[PDB]
């Protein structure tokens, strides 16, 4: 029925077209040390969030789910500038990264006092019932991360509030797999927790090229989210040549109904500017919110996934998942 | 004969009595992404930093250095306030901490990029010689942090930074050193990029109980800081009795004017107030600001230390550092 978006509670069904993996903002832990030379440049940021919004408006996207971590520069009151002025709604989570590149020394060390699982739940249910700080905005998903190979002990502290969190309050949960690993772990882990499977994406699965690995995770019911397109080259990932084979096989097998897509963008870069170095850079230069639309689509047509395998993925799915 | 404190140039001549090592604020890595629970209230955490500096200013205090790692939750303008109010000076840091309990991703993602060190170098120019960010506060001290039993990769580009803003600037390096670990290394190896061991000084060294160790690091010309007064239990730990012993040791051997002491108290906890467990708090009861001049001072003359060593570590030693 209801979901909570950066502009308060939105009925499901209104949710449209939706983008389920693509942050406005994020930065990689540290990035708060390095604020000489790379502050949060407000006013032009928003330029460049709302600009972004209003690209994937052109292509119908009404919806977008936002997971930026909480220890990533997760900033729900600047998502709420975008959405009030694009009319876009934008729902975010409540979560922490990996442990790989997340930042675990605060609640590795309530974990030595004995109390850092009970706090995390505690921080899921402030966050999805009550409001993020003083903002008002109640996150509407759980981000959930993993390590390459292993759910750590740390990890498996919010996997397992997570699940606890849901349980209270239905929220849905997406993760993050690092470099296609543990989807069928994840997903198991948490229905071993008592997490509803229809109210689960296991992101990043075009990590993935091998259809075993796939149809493994599917198995359990949950979602699973081809939420990379574009990212090429960088960090262990496939090509989009690679993840467009894998995704075509899948949907001829008839897995239309569990699965979404999206790019995993990065808008603003928080901390330093930066430019990828030329061989990473023609690789990734395809890695925009236009991408799904002008290209990927296109080929998939091209493929003959027709017309209301599409909107499954975009609309319906989305609304299954929501509701 | 001049240093950059939060409230601007200070001779060193007027810097007096010094504690080498203290935090008004600290937070571990990961502490901004508890806010709705862990909000900073910046008014009562003053009081409570205003209040820290009071206490210092009835044993002598006049000066101290607070080297909160970048990446640690550092703020400047936060210590500019408390300044401005008791008199105190106080000299801050610019420096990211040890890979263990900092916030390495940001910096190992920019080493991917090639660019790690020269960025780092140049926060370290920018932080000594124009401002931080823009508060108009120049960092008078370069902080410095390893793991336990290495200097990691990713610390040493900041060694190596660091030695080469200390040729071009002549700032002071205070170190961090991991469960009585590294110290003649870390000594060892920035003077092997040609930094001043008489502008060095390795931190943690009370956490090695062996006086080798100790005179192994003192060979090389550099101070050391017995810093962590108070803390015992852990993370390693000595206790107090134990850095007592060690300390009278290397007096009485003539090392008076490498050696400094501090606390490292953490004043103002940064993201959610906790309490320590029964075993671990009592053995820490004594970590506050007042305990040098009121427990361990005493214990010394007891032991026959002099006035004029008690000086010369408290006031010679930190002019010596500084001109
Ligand atoms: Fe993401
Ligand atoms: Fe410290
Ligand atoms: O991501
Ligand atoms: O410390
Ligand atoms: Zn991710
Ligand atoms: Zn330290």
């Amino acid at each position: 029925e209801m979901v909570e978006t950066v502009c308060g509670p939105v009925p499901v069904e209104q949710l449209g077209k939706t983008l389920i993996h693509e942050h406005f903002l994020f930065g990689y832990p540290g990035f708060q040390g390095d604020v000489t030379r790379g502050t949060f440049r407000e006013d032009e940021s928003l330029r460049v969030a709302v600009e972004a919004a209003e690209k994937m408006k052109r292509h119908g996207i009404q919806t977008v789910v936002d997971p930026t971590p909480n220890d990533c520069g997760r900033n729900p009151a600047f998502l709420r500038r975008v959405a009030e002025e694009t009319g876009l709604n934008i729902i975010c989570a409540t979560g922490y990264y990996y442990e790989g590149e997340g930042a675990p020394p605060y609640f590795q060390f309530r974990r030595l006092l004995g109390t850092a699982e009970d706090d995390i739940y505690d921080m899921f249910m402030a966050e999805l019932t009550e409001g993020i700080a003083d903002t008002g905005i109640k996150a509407g998903v759980i981000k959930l991360a993993s390590s390459k190979g292993r759910i750590t002990e740390y990890e498996k502290m919010f996997f397992r509030a997570a699940a606890r969190a849901q349980k209270e309050t239905g929220a849905v949960i997406i993760t993050h797999t690092q470099e296609g690993t543990m989807g069928p772990e994840q997903a198991a882990y948490l229905l071993e927790h008592g997490a509803d499977p229809k109210k689960i994406v296991i992101g990043h699965m075009c990590g993935n090229t091998d259809p075993d690995y796939h149809r493994k995770t599917l198995a359990y019911g949950v979602y699973i989210a081809f939420d990379d397109f574009g990212i090429q080259g960088m960090v262990g990932a496939p090509t989009d040549e690679e993840r467009v084979r894998t995704l075509l096989a899948l949907l001829r097998d008839g897995y239309e109904k569990q699965i979404m897509l999206s790019h995993d963008t990065v808008n603003v870069w928080l901390g330093r500017p930066f430019t990828l170095p030329e061989p990473f850079a023609e690789m990734m230069k395809n890695w925009h919110v236009e991408h799904l639309f002008v290209n990927i689509i296109p080929a998939l047509k091209n493929e003959g996934i027709r017309d209301e395998v599409l909107e499954q993925m975009f609309i319906g799915n989305p609304a299954a998942l929501f509701s």
